[PDB]
C-alpha cells in the first residue's frame, strides 16, 4: 500500500533511475508533470514494482515516512517550482534528493531554505549518461549527513560497482558539496576530450594518418596506462562509417557550443584564485569552435605554415601518447587543487581520495588513472599537488621531454595545441622558484604605488623609480 | 557661496581629481569621512578654489543645481553606504558620478535604483594613477546620456589630451558600460604586463642578459612600433640600482597576488562565451606566482631542462620583439571581441573605435598601438576582428614565424611563456577552417546523445556508434 521511494521526472534520466532502483528490489512510486510519460512507463514496466501516480498529493501520500523523493526535473526554475509545490505536502524529516545537473550555489540556497522547514535536501551529482543511470551510475550526494545515512543503502545498491566490489557512491559533504564535485567532474571531462582532440589533430594534420589507423592507435593506448572510457569510445568513433562507407566523424560539423556548463568550473577557479589553465583552455577552445563562419572567412585571409613531418612517425606517435598522459596528470592536479581550495572555503572536509575512487566506474571520466590519484591521497592526505606524488612525479619528470617536443612541433607546423601548451607552461611555472612576477610588482609600484616585498629583507617597500 | 562641483573621498585619487578640476577654473567643494584628510587638503590647496565641508549636509548645500557630485570612495559597501546617505539630501535631476574601480554589475544595480528616485548616476572608469588623476586621466563615463552631456564640459576639461588634441573621454554607453570598459582595460593591462614579463624571462634565463642590456633593449623597443607607457617604465625599472649598484628589481619578491580585479574580465568572458585565452592565462600566471612557498618546494622535486642558447642572440632578441608585438595584437583582438559581445548582450551600442581613441593617452595601456586600432575601426566600422584589419593582418602574417620560434625555443628550454603560447594558439585556432571539435561532438553524441550537425547535409543527426 506504501512505496519505499518516489521519483519525480520521467524523462530518460529519471525513468532509468526508477528502473535501476526497482531492479534492486525496492518499490517505487513515480510521477511526471505530463501524464503522457507516466502512462508510457507503465507500458514498459509490466511485472515491475512501479506505482504510477497522477498528482503530487497522491505521489507524496504513497511514500513511506521519512519520505525519500528523487527529483529528476529540468534544472533551474523548474526544479524550484517542483520543490515549492512539494513543501506544503511534506512532513518534518522528509528527504528530497535533487539528481539534476544543478549549479551548486542553487543547492546551497535550497538546502538552507528547506532546512528552515525541517526538510532534508540532498544535492546529488549523477554521471554515466542514460545507460549509466539504468545499470549503475557514479553518485555524488551532498547535504545533511543524517539524511544521507537514511538513503545510503539505496544509493549503494544502484551505484556502479568497481572491480574491488566498492560501489561508486559516498557522502561528499554538507549542502552543495555533491553538486560541486560533479561540476568539477564536467570540467575535468572538458579537458580530457580536448586533450584527445589535440592528439587526433596531431595524428591527422601532422602525421597524415587515416581513420583506420587513428582508431587502432587509440585502441593501443587504451590497453596501457591511458585506459579510459573516453579513449575507448574514441577508438569506436573512428571505426563508424556512414552510408557511403566513409568515416562519419570527418563529416561532423566542428562546433562544440558556447553554452556548456564546463565554464562554471573555470569561473569558480577564478573566484578562488586557483590556476585552472588546462580546463579553461578547453572551455575557450569550445568557444573558438563555435564561430565556424568567422573561422572559414579568416582561413582565406590569415596564412600559416604547411604542416609536414619527416621523422619516424611511430616514435612521434609515442611522444603524443606521453604528452597526452602527462597533460591529463597536470589537468587533474589542477582540478583536485581546486577542490581542495573549495573544500576549505566551504568547510566541506572533502576526502579527495574517496572522490577519485567513486569515479573509477559509472562516470564519463572513468579511467584506471583514478586509482593512482586515490593512492596519492591515501599515502599522503596532506598532499598539496598531485605532481608531488612519487608516482606522478616520476612520470612527468620523464614524459616532459615528449610533451615539449609535441608542443614545439605543433607550434612550428600551425597545429593548435592549447591543452598541451598550457600543460607544459603550468609544469614550468609551478616548478619555477623564481618567476618574472618581480617585474610585474615593480611596474605596479611604479604606476600605482602598490608597494612590494623583497626576498632580500623583510617588510613592505615603496620606491621612487626615477 | 555655491560651488560648481563636489568631490567626496579625499584619498590620493579624489584629492588629485579635485585639484585637476580646480586647475581648469571650476569651483570645487570637498568632503571626506575622516575630517583629517579634509584638513590636510586645506593646507595643500592655498590659493585654490577648494571649499572644505565636514558633513554630507553642508557638502550638498554648497553645490549649485543640478548638483554634480564625484564619488571617489572605496569600492564596494563603502560606496553604497555613501550613496544611501546622500539620497535623502539630493533633489530630482542631480548627478552622482562614481569614479571608483567598481564592478559594473554594481553600477547597473545603482543606476536602476537611483533612477527610481529621479537621480542620475554615472559610473565612470578612471585610469592613469596619481599622476594621471592630477594632470589628465582617461575617463570612461557610462550612465544617462542626458546626465553625461551636463558634465561633459568638465570631463573634457580634465581628461588627457591625445596628440591630435582630442580629449580622452567620451560617452561610453548606458548604465554600467563605462565601468565595464574600465574592467576590460585592466584585463588588457594584465596581458601587456605578462607579455613584458615573459620577454624579460627569455632575455635573462635564455639569453643570459644583464640588467643593463635588458634596460637598453626595452628602451630601443620603445623607440619603435612597441612604443607604450608600460615598456617605457620597464626600461626605467631595470635602470634602478640599490646601494651595491645591483638591479633593485631582482631583489623584489615575485608574488603578484590574487587580490587583483583582472579575474572579473576573465569571468565575464566565460559567461559571454568569448575566447579570452591570453588575458586569462595572465590572470592565472598571477595566481601561480602567489604560491611562492609551494613553488620553492616544487623546484627541489620537479626538474626540467637547463636553458641554453648558442645561436645569434641579436637575431633572437628581434624575434622576441616581434613575438611581443604580435601577442599584443592577439590580446587586443580578444579583448575587443569581448567588448563587442558585451555591447550586444547589454544593448550598449558601443563604438569600439571611440574606445581605442580615448585609450591613446592617460590610461596605463596607452601606446601608439591604440592609434592603429582607432585607424582600423575608422577605416572599417564593421570590422569583425582586429586580425582582419589590413595593417594588423600584414603584421601577424609575417611576425608569426618569429612567434613560433620564440614559443618553441621557450618550451624546449623550460621557460614558461603562457602569454606567447596562447597567442600563437589563438592565431592558429581562429584561422583554422577545420578544428578537431568534430570529434568532441561525436563523443558527446556517443555518451550523452546530444546530437550533432554535419558539414555536407543539413539538419540535426544522431548515431548509434557501436
Ligand atoms: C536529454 O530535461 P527535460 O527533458 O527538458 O526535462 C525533464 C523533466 O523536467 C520536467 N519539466 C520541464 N520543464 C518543467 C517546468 N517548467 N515545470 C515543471 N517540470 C518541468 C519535464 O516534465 P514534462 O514531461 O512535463 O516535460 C520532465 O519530466
Ligand atoms: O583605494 P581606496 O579608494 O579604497 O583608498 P581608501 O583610503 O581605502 O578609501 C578612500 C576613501 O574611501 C573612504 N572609505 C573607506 N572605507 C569606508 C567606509 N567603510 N565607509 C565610508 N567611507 C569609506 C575613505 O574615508 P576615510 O578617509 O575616512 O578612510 C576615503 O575617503
Amino acid at each position: 500500500m506504501t512505496q519505499q521511494i518516489g521519483v519525480i521526472g520521467l524523462a530518460v534520466m529519471g525513468k532509468n533511475l526508477a528502473w535501476n532502483i526497482e531492479s534492486r528490489g525496492y518499490s517505487v512510486s513515480v510521477f511526471n508533470r505530463s501524464s503522457e510519460k507516466t502512462d508510457l512507463m507503465v507500458e514498459e514496466s509490466k511485472g515491475k514494482n512501479i506505482h504510477p501516480t497522477y498528482s503530487l498529493e497522491e505521489f507524496v501520500n504513497s511514500l513511506e515516512k521519512p519520505r525519500k523523493i528523487l527529483l529528476m526535473v529540468q534544472a533551474g526554475k523548474a526544479t524550484d517550482a517542483t520543490i515549492d509545490s512539494l513543501l506544503p505536502l511534506l512532513d518534518d524529516g522528509d528527504i528530497l534528493i535533487d539528481g539534476g545537473n544543478t549549479n551548486y550555489q542553487d543547492t546551497i540556497r535550497r538546502n538552507k531554505a528547506l532546512a528552515q522547514s525541517a526538510i532534508n535536501f540532498i544535492g546529488m551529482g549523477v554521471s554515466g549518461g542514460e545507460i549509466g543511470a539504468l545499470t549503475g551510475p557514479s553518485l555524488m550526494p551532498g547535504g545533511q549527513e543524517e539524511a544521507y545515512n537514511k538513503v545510503a543503502d539505496i544509493l549503494d545498491a544502484i551505484a556502479a560497482k568497481a572491480k574491488d566490489g566498492a560501489s561508486c557512491v559516498t557522502y561528499i559533504g554538507p549542502n552543495g558539496a555533491g553538486h560541486y564535485v560533479k561540476m568539477v567532474h564536467n570540467g575535468i571531462e572538458y579537458a580530457d576530450m580536448q586533450l584527445i582532440a589535440e592528439s587526433y589533430a596531431m595524428m591527422k594534420e601532422l602525421l597524415g594518418m587515416s581513420h583506420e589507423d587513428i582508431a587502432q592507435t587509440f585502441k593501443d593506448w587504451n590497453a596501457g596506462e591511458l585506459e579510459s572510457y573516453l579513449i575507448e569510445i574514441t577508438g569506436d568513433i573512428f571505426m563508424k562509417l556512414d552510408e557511403n562507407k566513409e568515416a562519419l566523424v570527418e563529416k561532423i560539423l566542428d562546433t562544440a557550443g558556447q553554452k556548456g556548463t564546463g565554464k562554471w568550473t573555470s569561473i569558480n577557479a577564478l573566484e578562488l584564485g586557483i590556476p585552472l589553465t588546462i580546463i579553461t583552455e578547453s572551455v575557450f577552445a569550445r568557444f573558438i569552435s563555435s564561430i565556424k563562419e568567422e573561422r572559414v572567412n579568416a582561413s582565406k585571409e590569415l596564412n600559416g605554415p604547411k604542416a609536414s613531418f619527416d621523422g619516424d612517425k611511430k616514435d612521434f606517435l609515442e611522444k603524443i601518447r606521453k604528452a597526452l598522459y602527462m597533460s591529463k596528470i597536470c589537468s587533474y592536479a589542477q582540478g583536485f587543487a581546486q577542490m581542495r581550495k573549495a573544500s576549505e572555503d566551504n568547510e566541506w572536509n572533502l576526502k579527495l581520495g574517496d572522490l577519485a575512487m567513486i569515479w573509477r566506474e559509472g562516470c564519463i571520466i572513468r579511467a584506471q588513472f583514478l586509482q593512482k590519484i586515490k593512492d596519492a591521497y591515501d599515502n599522503n592526505p596532506g598532499l598539496q599537488n598531485l605532481l608531488l606524488d612519487p608516482y606522478f612525479k616520476n612520470i612527468v619528470t620523464e614524459y616532459q621531454d615528449a610533451l615539449r617536443d609535441v608542443v614545439a612541433t605543433g607550434v612550428q607546423n600551425g597545429v593548435p595545441t592549447p591543452g598541451f601548451s598550457s600543460s607544459i607552461n603550468y609544469y614550468d611555472s609551478y616548478r619555477a622558484a623564481d618567476l618574472p612576477a618581480n617585474l610585474i610588482q615593480a611596474q605596479r609600484d611604479y604606476f600605482g604605488a602598490h608597494t612590494y616585498e623583497r626576498k632580500d629583507k623583510e617588510g613592505v617597500f615603496h620606491t621612487q623609480w626615477i
